[PDB]
């Protein structure tokens, strides 16, 4: 299939830090687990990232609904790539959101 990555965000903490990321996420972004785990994914953003699309993610996270946006992210070396982000809320049996899982595809073509 297509080349994608995978991360898990812990919604029980107020800012949804990352608790697990697939090896492709580390290889794609240039960042390692010692600089990714425990942080919000927004470190990938930079100057050309649209504050409108970023707002669609923030609202969906606060509302506990899924979202799919096209962002401009930056590797550790500062080079830009285009990220097709899709975040999905994972809820407990009582309806509360516990984790946020996101698939990231580099659609720079
Ligand atoms: C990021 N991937 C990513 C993966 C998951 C599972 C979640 C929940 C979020 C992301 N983001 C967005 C980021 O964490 C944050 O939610 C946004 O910056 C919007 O919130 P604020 O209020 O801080 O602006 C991802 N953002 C990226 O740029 N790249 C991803 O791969």
């Amino acid at each position: 299939g297509l080349r994608h990555t995978f991360v898990v965000a812990d919604a029980t903490l107020p800012d949804c830090p990352l608790v697990y990321a697939s090896e492709g996420f580390y290889a794609m972004t240039g960042y390692g687990p010692d600089e990714v785990l425990g942080h919000n994914c927004r470190f990938l953003q930079g100057e050309g990232t649209d504050p409108k699309e970023v707002q669609k993610i923030r609202d969906a996270i606060k509302k506990g609904e899924a979202c799919s946006v096209r962002l401009l992210n930056y590797r550790k070396d500062g080079t830009p790539f285009w990220n097709l982000l899709t975040v999905t809320p994972i809820k407990t049996p009582d309806g509360r959101v516990s984790k946020f899982v996101g698939v990231q595809v580099d659609v720079t073509s």
